[PDB]
């Protein structure tokens, strides 16, 4: 017990109503980028019973069929029948989209060289990396995401046909201190809540969630007789998706990042093109942090950057190594300065941020998966 | 420079479109609570040009005039004419509100003793306190909020009649390490962006923002010849409010809390009654953290708690004192156990969370202001 502590993170499934909105917002972004790599996109999505509303600002040369893009995203998630609470074929899709404000456009990107475009807004952003997993992510959030992915897998393969797309999971891990780094010891508590059909009973669900979901995801070495399980703790979850709870874009920002570890500056990712530093600078900050850890300079590290609207270079850059670096904080900042250029008009080139890959980022976290450009460490010169 | 670092936080004004939504959601909550202290409220607000949409779930004995509640909140904020981009008298108010899901109700509160109500959702929440200011908040966020409040003051008193309600500010402070605590040294950079009328010029605005806003808020001892000012950095901000940028409830969660310090579990506060632990447990965690600091046990402290839907007691409670306590982490946890009961049905009594004071929390941060119950430290027994 000496030197140990508990930490909890959560994740949600593809049909969680907030995550539906993130995925739709990024499907819209991708559709624009497929035709206009320089589309300016700020697409919020709102979901409630029978309704997807798109609201925001897009200036783009693309011709996008919003009805088709939205409905295909909902179909992919799995909401295809009134019996499940939501159906892509028959829901309302409402659009309240205007051009980007000309005042923003003139102050950010109009008549600017691409590398010297200003940040699309002010704000602060953080990147984090931890050596506790190979992918440099906290175990709590990785396991929580993988539990949701397993539910979707067993729904889609017909193993557990009573499952529906809306789910939430939560994992509490006991950690040991290790010279500023952290070492996972065991799983203390798991929560799983998932929408289900009217016919399956709680005992069938709880047994399946333990044997076919948890045991198929969480290594047995982390589970013991004392692990606490809260499986379908509400007792009934037939109503779900947007019918059970309104969804909005950008309401799962901690799920999207580090599960509470590190820090967060408040900005949402989905529905935004590269000029919105909330996304591009957070991706670049992750890339920096992961590069420092994979480069052997830190075991655990947090990077902050901040911007002013219309100004290309960050206003501030800061680093905290948790006592896990032999280099000083000053030396780390110099290494980052010499190896990275965090202007948005340079990040876009380094991370290929005009490519329409964003819908793939919008469930199961933006980091630690799939070797996206910000997950491929840069070789550092020093 | 040795032992120092930079940190940035931001805040937004009452007419920032996300903050409009938070305030409307809490005006709706308050209106329900005035008539039904036990109202179940989950009210999201969305704002775009000419539109306020309410979406979510409310079960309540109250009879609420949503048109009146929404329009009065917008009037208070100051959007009262088409020349400002938005007018409470003439905007569209659309309502997509349903009852709370019966499946949630049965699993959370139906036929439960109030003290033993379950958490209204799973999730994780943090509370933070720092002795660097008397109110136990980070200086970066306090100053950022006060800059926005000063803008609203000079708008309302007619000093600077070209101001409009939508604003954002951002403050970067140089800090010194102090045995795990932090000591503010100076202000490194200030950003202010505020919506303005068509007639005032940039030089008049920038001079006023420096002399009448910054100097009226930030002590001169923090400002020097090297401080960087980004005042109206976009160059033009005539279009603003929802017309310039869509607003949604729960998109300023870092502004609402600690400006990036501490940690955040991802849950939004506004529009939610006490059974939604995203709000009540975050408020209680702040109360715990502030009580530990004001009790002289810590100089700086972070508390995590987590819940499962339908379960009253937290699943986990954890504490980090940043090396600023003479008591061990184990001893602090025992003190918290002996002095606090973090079931939502007890928090509601301790913090008086049926009282309709929530609209007042929804701008300028939920913490560090106005001696709300969670800001009054508990005298600890140990
Ligand atoms: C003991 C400890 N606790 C701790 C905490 N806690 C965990 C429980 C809830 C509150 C925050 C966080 C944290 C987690 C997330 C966000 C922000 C801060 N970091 N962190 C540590 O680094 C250490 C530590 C590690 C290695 C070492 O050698 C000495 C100390
Ligand atoms: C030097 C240092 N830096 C630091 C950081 N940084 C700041 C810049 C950007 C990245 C995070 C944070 C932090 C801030 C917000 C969220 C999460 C973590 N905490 N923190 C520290 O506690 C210390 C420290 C203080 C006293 C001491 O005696 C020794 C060290
Ligand atoms: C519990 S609902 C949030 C509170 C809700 N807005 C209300 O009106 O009380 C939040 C999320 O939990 C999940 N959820 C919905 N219904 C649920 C149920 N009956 N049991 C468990 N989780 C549920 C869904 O993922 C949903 O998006
Ligand atoms: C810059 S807008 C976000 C990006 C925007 N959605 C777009 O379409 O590019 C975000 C916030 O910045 C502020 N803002 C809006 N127009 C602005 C302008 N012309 N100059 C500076 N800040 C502005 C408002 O507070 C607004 O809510």
């Amino acid at each position: 017990e000496e030197g140990t502590f508990l930490f909890t993170s959560e994740s949600v499934g593809e049909g969680h109503p907030d995550k539906i909105c993130d995925q739709i917002s990024d499907a819209v972004l991708d559709a624009h980028l497929q035709q206009d790599p320089d589309a300016k996109v700020a697409c919020e999505t709102v979901a409630k019973t029978g309704m997807i509303l798109l609201a925001g600002e897009i200036t783009s040369r693309a011709a996008v069929d919003y009805q088709k893009v939205v409905r295909e995203a909902v179909k992919h998630i799995g909401y295809d029948d009134s019996s499940k609470g939501f159906d892509y074929k028959t829901c309302n899709v409402l659009v309240a989209l205007e051009q980007q404000s000309p005042d923003i456009a003139q102050g950010v990107h109009l008549d600017r060289n691409e590398e010297d475009i200003g940040a699309g807004d002010q704000g602060l952003m953080f990147g984090y990396a931890t050596d506790e997993t190979e992918e440099c992510m906290p175990l709590t959030i990785v396991l929580a995401h993988k539990l949701n992915a397993k539910l979707a897998e067993l729904r889609r393969n017909g193993t557990l046909p009573w499952l529906r797309p809306d789910s939430k999971t939560q994992v509490t891990v006991q950690y040991m201190q290790d010279r500023g780094a952290v070492l996972p010891i065991r799983v203390h508590t798991i929560v799983i809540s998932v929408q289900h059909d009217e016919e399956v009973c709680l005992d069938e669900m709880r047994d399946a969630l333990k044997e076919k979901v948890i045991k198929a995801v969480v290594p047995a070495k982390y589970l013991d007789e004392d692990t606490i399980y809260h499986l379908q703790p509400s007792g009934r979850f037939v109503i779900g998706g947007p019918q059970g709870d309104a969804g909005l874009t950008g309401r799962k920002i901690i799920v999207d990042t580090y599960g509470g570890w590190g820090a967060h500056g408040g900005g949402a990712f989905s529905g935004k093109d590269y000029t919105k530093v909330d996304r591009s600078a957070a991706y670049a900050a992750r890339w920096v942090a992961k590069s420092l850890v994979k480069g052997g300079l830190c075991r655990r590290v947090l990077v902050q950057v901040s911007y002013a609207i219309g100004v290309s270079h960050p206003l501030s850059i800061s680093i905290f190594h948790y006592g896990t670096s032999q280099k000083s904080e000053r030396e780390l900042l110099e290494i980052v300065k010499k190896n990275f250029d965090l202007r948005p008009g340079v990040i876009v080139r380094d991370l290929d941020l005009k490519k329409p890959i964003y819908q793939r980022t919008a469930a199961y976290g933006h980091f630690g998966r799939d070797s996206f450009p910000w997950e491929v460490p840069k070789k550092l010169k020093y």
